[PDB]
């Protein structure tokens, strides 16, 4: 089953998205875990072709401390070798010297061409090598066949076999930071920020940073603007002033270019806003800053889940599979062939060549194109000539979390565009109990994006206690569909609603749960929305405290995360950041796995890493306190390591939504109004609804591979309400990986890895 | 004393400096405090004109919640009707129609310009009024006298009088925090990031952010580059690159010129730099980010200081006392003729139209001047000709602080220019005893700045007990002076080899503490180095803990602070994050103050105000722990207000150094080292070093007004060796701010305010 025997280069080539650095550390560490030697090899394809000093065998400490690192420790060149046979003949044989018949290529599209086209002549340089006399016959019909594994890491997402690149994310982080500069402060006169993104060729960047903005306008390569833009945009921004908005956003990509070949500069946009509006319109770009800074929780996450499987596909890869790319689709991991992709991104590139322009966009994946027309229904109110008799209430139920307010906002306008009277309550079920119900318009959710928290009141309160005042204003509203954006209370009240159906026929309505909650603790959905968020805060706190000790201190911290009983926050934390534990109670422990785990650390710290990090989940156990970790790991650490504490409370909680939550929520509450659409129409029956089946009552759900409504009564089941969290959750595989990452010998024969797929058109 | 009966009003005008609504909540807040009327004039000179409805009268919470809000509230707007008197005389008349004598304006150079000449016809105006019949002659012998107050609100820095302004720290901020994407990645490939900064009249944003960062390039309207810089830039880049160093940064103002009149653009520097060195070159435009984001700690209390300052000198004004700008020159506040600065503005601007050019940058004042000067020492490399036999140690001592790095870069660049052989221990103390001394060149410190923590080791172990180690370590080196940085334990443990002086010969050497800790504790000085990182990092927590309670909920946060005894960190917190209490050793408390702390919260939670957040110094009390005091406030706020807990631990700790904390580690640093070779040649005697007075062993200061050295000796007086930190320390007249603001009736008769000062010529 192991690797051993054999050898596993990996290389990083193209632009330093970052987060490469943690699919570099989770490539050597599963490499070196399974027994096979992992070379690095340095500034990619070009020492790959000079070879020699720049390939280097690593160890377990050579990628120690770099996952909290942007950029790149391997380090990245563009070479032209590369591109001719022979630099690439030289590049094979520098192979052949370390016995690297398996390679990791981390890079952009441009990269894994290369790496296509080094696959498909890897029998022909072997063959011509062998005959001009730098290998021998023997030992060449060894390394007959090459396995590449793909890692798309590029800010671009250019590649079009794969919906989520490695710095997507990261550079969104970076975007979104500037952004919310402009936007979080008091708006005090009339001002146009015109944001110029390096997305010169793909406008993925462009698009979702528009999305997450909520931008007047987006110059996409992908869509030019339609001819006479000049006025429409222009009118656009008027109405936009008119309405007393302050401040106009204005996302231009690098490739923005008309129906013609012609480039639209930033700079005459500016030059165009400021003459026939007056705007003070200065152009932010943003050039090298968004390959900048730390990579994001989801990067660090999914960099080491994606280099994780990067290896264990390379090793189980027969000369027959082809090379693959390592990627997931929606939440699910899967491996792509590379030369389909290849192939797919020449046909986008033809396509965009104005050969089948107005049919470019479908192929460049349907994520792009619904994404792009999210964003244009929820920039600017069309004229709803539709009216439906229709009438819905949205809650926010449970804890705050971040992106609450972006699903309501997409909710809200979305519901509208289908002529929906949409209503808001306060303070969740308690405000519907006491009938604090306010119908509510397009403007008034205005600026709702980036607000962390609710704007809405939130309440944990379940429905049940006031069951008779919620079918009273049920009644007199005539709410014909109920959206809760919510944690666990939210799924538990709606369940409690649908069990009550029996009783008070009002209760047949369609109701609709968006899981909201920092724990993600709700069943029904891989990702709660606003749990990035606070996996977001909670590694940023702890990178920062464990950036505390220097150099030469040897400390280590036991950092408490909140999440209640579900530990999903603890351990994808523990990932990001590199914790050597994260105890939680879907995993339960005895003062012998302490004792382990900490005469581990022990070890690990007599080694050259000096600052160790344990996450405690606050409800893991009932005795085992943060308290008493922290007295056992400094007791036994006496003459070794000093330990420190910090229960990391609201500081998880609070932060506005990263740019993951704002697009999420965008998307989710764009889907449960269309759902609530589609199943209020199936429902409408004899002039008035009546919903009694279970597909009624659904949570909206992001499982595996795509959104997925369960029915609530179905997920009755396989909902642990004592403890407030799913029986069976996704994420105890990810616990394999901290594990893994952190020296522990942990047989990973449960570990699930994507299968083989063909793209999917 | 009060200045009941009379209505002060306060104005918003120019560019919205992040910081603005700070001030305006300390000049309202104290104006109602006092008993004065505060009336707040919407859209500054605009809404003065208009009025009306643009006047407001001002209650407590009309600045609630607005203090960690950027931009500003009142708003600001461009009219160029106060440019003509016919609006100037409507302005006058809105303000006599509400008996507002006294005006407080926050703004620019412009703004205050506009402001010196309102006053200056403000009797003419009112004669005209009269004239005209639209006010009696009585109703205008009152209010004959209109009284100005000046806060210079801006990043720019134009205005020549004053030192700092609001909104300069937190532009640094913005920045700083694009150029930290860029330099804290792992630097990959050759790449050039050229960021252009908004200093187009004033370049002190662009010299100080060169600092901060080590600029290679500097292009600044103050000094222009000489003829022929084209070839001079690229052969700097071009040994930048034959060292190895992957990233260049050239820093280029909006108002960068050449010695004649044509603008040098940022894309022309681009396309020179890929036309020569052929460097991955994007310009980085921030735009509106300088003037985004939230306002620094910084920004906060000085705002918070200036606009209380502001109002006090607004009530003992006479009719005779001119036009005043509040500003601090170094530490200590102070009040500058608002005619003579707007005289001073209008020199150096004639100056800077090619008149005295060369001689402009010095009217500018000392401190830009200085800071060109040490920017262009530390940038490069030039050669020292010069030789000394003298050899100086750089320790670092106590806990590590944010800036260290930066003062010992600063100190090795200076020594080497300066002939010095230049030594580092590591581990300071602790390897001076066991002799870890490496000799230092001027690259091994390169990149410094940026780093938080300590490259060198530190720990806090005092020279006494191994002081034998530490004679025979100097006497093997030869280390002729000692540069301490360090904490309290390095200004103790210098004051310990000064006391072992008369025992050792070898000792006898010039000795400099530099204070870098987070507390603040070290006597002889006002600002640590390091100690704004701590509070910066503090306030970004508690606004993120104070963010977290969402809508409804009223919750009260009790937060505790790091800094030992001193309470300085927790008292300059709770300024900067709006807390209702700082509680802190220094100010004894007992339970009857914690009653009326906790039924005065209650009172302000029964408010439109929710979310209350006192502070809690870690040593404050022996007794009403964090624990005693969640206890109090929970029980008392039953039904009321719920109670929690966070414990900022080490995230006060290991953030990366704030601008500030980076400059004034860098100035200090080369003032240390300047001190330190004056007073070695001044003690150079009989062919050696001997050392043996008390003035040769000091902290260097900024103790009031500029830099000073104490000597430790006779700072041995003023310091509470048991507590660590000094007896009388100057921020505890601030404790009367910061309750004031939280309307505690705290008689504030021991504070002292800025008197009127001339400008420096
Ligand atoms: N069709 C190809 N064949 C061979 N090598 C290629 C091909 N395309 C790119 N490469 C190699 O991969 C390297 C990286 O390519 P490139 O500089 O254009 O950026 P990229 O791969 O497209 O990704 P990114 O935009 O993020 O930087 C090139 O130096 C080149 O040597
Ligand atoms: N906020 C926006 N930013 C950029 N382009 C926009 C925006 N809104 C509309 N557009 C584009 O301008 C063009 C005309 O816009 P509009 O929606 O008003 O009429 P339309 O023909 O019906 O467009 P659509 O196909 O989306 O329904 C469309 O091609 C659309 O893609
Ligand atoms: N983080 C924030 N917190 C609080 N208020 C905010 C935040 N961001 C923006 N706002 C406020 O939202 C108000 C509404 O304008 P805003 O720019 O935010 O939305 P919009 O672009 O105009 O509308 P839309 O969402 O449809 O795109 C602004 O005046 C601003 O004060
Ligand atoms: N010489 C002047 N006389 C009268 N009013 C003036 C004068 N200069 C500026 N003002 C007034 O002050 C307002 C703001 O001034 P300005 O546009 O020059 O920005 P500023 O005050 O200098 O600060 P900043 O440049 O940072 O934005 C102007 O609208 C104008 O009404
Ligand atoms: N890092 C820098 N940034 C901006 N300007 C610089 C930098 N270094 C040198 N200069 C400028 O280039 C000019 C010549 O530089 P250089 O120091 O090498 O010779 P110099 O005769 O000693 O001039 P000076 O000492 O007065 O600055 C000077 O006018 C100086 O202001
Ligand atoms: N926060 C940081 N942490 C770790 N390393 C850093 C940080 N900032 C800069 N560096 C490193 O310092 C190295 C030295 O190059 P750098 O660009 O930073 O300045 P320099 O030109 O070499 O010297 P100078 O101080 O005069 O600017 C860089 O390679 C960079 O990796
Ligand atoms: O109920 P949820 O959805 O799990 O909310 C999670 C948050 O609520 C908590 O229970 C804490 O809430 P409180 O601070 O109000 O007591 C934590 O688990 C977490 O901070
Ligand atoms: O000794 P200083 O100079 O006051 O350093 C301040 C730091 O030391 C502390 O006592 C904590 O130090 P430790 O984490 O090592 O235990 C805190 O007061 C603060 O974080
Ligand atoms: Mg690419
Ligand atoms: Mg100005």
């Amino acid at each position: 089953a192991s690797g051993a025997g054999k050898a596993i280069g990996v290389l990083t080539s193209g632009g330093d998205a970052q987060g490469m650095n943690a699919a570099v550390r989770a490539v050597t560490r599963m490499g070196i875990y399974v027994g096979a030697k992992v070379f690095l090899i340095y500034e990619g394809y070009e020492g790959l072709v000079e070879g020699g000093e720049n390939i280097k065998q690593a160890n377990w400490l050579s990628v120690s401390n770099i996952i909290q690192l942007g950029g790149t420790i391997i380090g990245s060149a563009r070479c032209k070798a590369f591109t001719t046979r022979e630099g690439r003949r030289a590049a094979a044989y520098n192979l052949v010297q370390h016995g690297i018949t398996n390679l990791c290529v981390i890079g952009g599209d441009g990269s894994l061409t290369g790496a296509n086209i080094f696959r498909s002549e890897w029998g022909s340089l072997l063959e011509e090598l062998v005959a001009e006399g730098k290998i021998s016959e023997t030992t060449a019909r060894t390394y007959s066949h090459l396995n590449i594994a793909g890692l798309v890491g590029s800010i671009d997402n250019d590649f079009c076999g794969t919906d989520m690149t490695i710095g997507t994310d990261s550079a969104l982080h970076r975007i979104m930071e500037v952004i919310d500069a402009i936007t979080t402060t008091a708006q005090s006169h009339q001002r146009t920020f015109v944001l110029e993104v390096m997305g010169r060729h793909c406008g993925y960047l462009a698009l979702v940073s528009a999305l997450a903005s909520g931008a007047d306008w987006l110059f996409i390569p992908e869509a030019p603007p339609e001819d006479g833009w000049e006025n429409f945009m222009c009118e656009r921004l008027g109405e936009t002033r008119s309405r007393g908005s302050r401040l106009n956003i204005i996302i231009i990509a690098e490739g923005a270019i008309d129906r013609n070949g012609k480039p639209i500069s930033s700079s005459y946009v500016k030059d165009l806003v400021v003459q026939r509006l007056g705007f003070d319109t200065r152009v932010t770009v943003l050039g090298h800053v968004q390959r900048g800074g730390t990579p994001s929780a989801f990067d660090r996450i999914l960099s080491s889940k994606m280099g994780m499987e990067a290896v264990m596909a390379l090793l189980e890869a027969t000369p027959d599979t082809p090379a693959c790319v390592v990627t997931l689709s929606g939440n699910q991991s899967v491996r792509l062939p590379l030369m389909e992709c290849v192939q797919m991104t020449k046909e986008v590139q033809k396509a965009m060549d104005d050969k089948r322009f107005d049919e470019a966009t479908q192929l460049r994946g349907g994520s792009f194109e619904n994404n792009w027309n999210i964003y244009k229904l929820l920039a600017h109110q069309k004229p709803p000539k539709e009216k439906s008799n229709f009438s819905l209430a949205i809650l926010n139920v449970g804890a705050p979390a971040a992106g609450m307010n972006a699903a309501v906002r997409s909710a809200v306008r979305t519901g509208i565009s289908h002529g929906h009277t949409v209503y808001v309550v306060h303070d969740g079920f308690e405000g519907l109990a006491k009938g604090q119900v306010q119908e509510v318009g397009w403007h008034d959710v205005a600026g709702w994006l980036g607000r962390g928290g609710s704007m809405l009141g939130t309440k944990r309160t379940l429905p049940k206690g006031q069951l008779e005042s919620i079918v009273e204003n049920i009644r007199i509203y005539g709410i014909h569909a109920l959206l809760v954006v919510g944690g666990f209370e939210a799924y538990e009240g709606v369940l409690q609603l649908v069990e009550a159906r029996g009783r008070y026929e009002e209760l047949c309505i369609v109701m609709c749960v968006i899981p909201a909650t920092i724990s993600n603790n709700v069943p029904g959905t891989d990702f709660s929305l606003g749990s990035d968020t606070a996996v977001n805060a909670a590694m940023e706190s702890c990178d920062r405290i464990k950036q505390s000790a220097s150099g030469t201190k040897r400390r280590v911290f036991i950092v408490e995360t909140m999440g209640g009983y579900c530990g999903y926050l603890a351990t994808v934390t523990g990932i990001a950041v590199g914790a050597d534990a994260a105890y939680v109670f879907e995993d339960p422990f005895n003062i012998h796995d302490l004792k382990v785990n900490v005469e581990h650390m022990t070890e690990k710290m007599k080694t050259d890493i000096q600052r160790g990090l344990v996450l405690r989940n606050e409800k893991c156990h009932d005795y085992y306190t943060t308290e008493f970790l922290y007295n056992l790991y400094s007791s036994e650490g006496k003459g070794v390591f000093d330990c420190r504490t910090n229960v990391l409370g609201h500081l998880q909680q609070g932060g506005a939504p990263t740019p993951f939550d704002r697009n999420y929520g965008t998307k989710l509450g764009v889907k449960a109004m269309l759902w609530l659409s589609e199943k209020l129409r199936e429902v409408y029956r004899k002039g008035r609804v009546f919903a009694n089946a279970p597909d009624s009552a659904c949570v909206i759900g992001l499982k595996k591979k795509a959104v997925a409504f369960s029915p609530v009564t179905e997920l009755k089941k396989d909902t642990d309400f004592e403890h407030r969290m799913p029986r069976e959750q996704w994420w105890l595989s990810l616990r394999l990986m901290l594990k893994m990452l952190a020296q522990y010998r942990i047989s990973m024969a449960a570990y699930v890895s994507g299968e083989l797929e063909h793209v999917t058109r």
